[PDB]
């Protein structure tokens, strides 16, 4: 509703140091310290006991969180979290300090994993929702991102177009940053994404990232999964979550690419589960 409009930026008619890098393109390894409240919707999947960060996520409403399905469910490693095995921290900035009157710790009501999530082969439909026991309060640090729609999707999800990925994940291949990281990457053309790996691709997933001859680098890594991949719509100055950090081979390997769950391609589900409750 009031989604996509950041308190310490749009609301205050301000722009972040990398915002235009995105606009000017419409026709976390090697990132940078995000700026305060520049990713208000960012979330942290935290494990109660032992205490540990296990994924990134995103606030898409005072009562719902979005993240990768593998983050929560992955049989191969006996991973199968439950409503109260986890916590979700919101409004954070530092990866370790407990930002007292800034961040907000929320509990889980219900976990919703996509019925067709495919872990046996290629994390197809790598998405999952999380209802919060108690609704969260919006602040200049905790605000929702928008969910894409026909129009938005068609306009912004194109090769060359840059989206942004933020997180507290690793800075290389296995340490962690002391503050949320940010990096801007370009959407790659499906054909390239396809023959870049021997894994079977799907329309439910897209890949961003620079090519070997472009000079620049950057990618997502361990701990960024479940995190958002956004884009600012030039039209209404709003931010949309176009993807979810899903998978990838290594982290910023030449001629390798990061794969993201294709949000809009599954918005139907999202809508379904949220309306059904």
């Amino acid at each position: 509703a009031d989604c996509g409009l950041r308190p310490l930026f749009e609301k205050k008619s301000l722009e972040d140091k990398t915002e235009r890098e995105l606009l000017e393109s419409y026709i976390i390894v090697e990132g940078s310290d995000a700026e305060i409240g520049m990713s208000p919707w960012q979330v942290m999947l935290f494990r109660k006991s032992p205490q540990e960060l296990l994924c990134g996520a995103s606030l898409i409403s005072d009562r719902w969180v979005l993240t990768a399905a593998h983050c929560l469910l992955y049989p191969p490693w006996d991973k199968n979290f439950t409503e109260n095995d986890l916590l979700v921290r919101i409004g954070k900035h530092s990866r370790t300090r407990y930002e007292a009157n800034i961040e907000k710790i929320s509990m889980l009501e219900k976990i919703y994993i996509h019925p067709r999530y495919n872990w046996r082969e290629n994390l197809d439909r790598d998405i999952a929702l999380m209802k919060l026991k108690k609704p969260v309060a919006f602040s200049d640090y905790i605000h929702p991102v928008c969910l894409p729609d026909r129009e938005t999707a068609a306009s912004l999800l194109q090769a060359g177009y840059k989206g942004r990925v933020t997180g507290w994940g690793n800075l290389k291949e296995t340490g962690q940053p002391s503050v949320l990281q940010v990096v801007n990457l370009p959407i790659v053309e499906r054909p390239v994404c396809k023959d870049s790996t021997r894994i079977r691709i799907t329309d439910n997933m897209f890949c961003a990232g620079y090519k070997p001859d472009e000079g620049k680098r950057g990618d997502a890594c361990e701990g960024d999964s479940g995190g958002p991949f956004v884009m600012k719509s030039p039209f209404n100055n709003r931010w949309y979550q176009m993807g979810i950090v899903s998978w990838g081979e290594g982290c910023d390997r030449d001629g390798k690419y990061g794969f993201y769950t294709h949000v809009f391609r599954l918005k139907k589900w999202i809508q379904k589960v949220i309306d059904q409750f």
